């Protein structure tokens, strides 16, 4: 429920 993941895009990511 909600949200909860890190997206990596090139040579870096993010969380949230």
């Amino acid at each position: 429920r909600g949200g909860r993941l890190c997206y990596c895009r090139r040579r870096f990511c993010v969380c949230v």
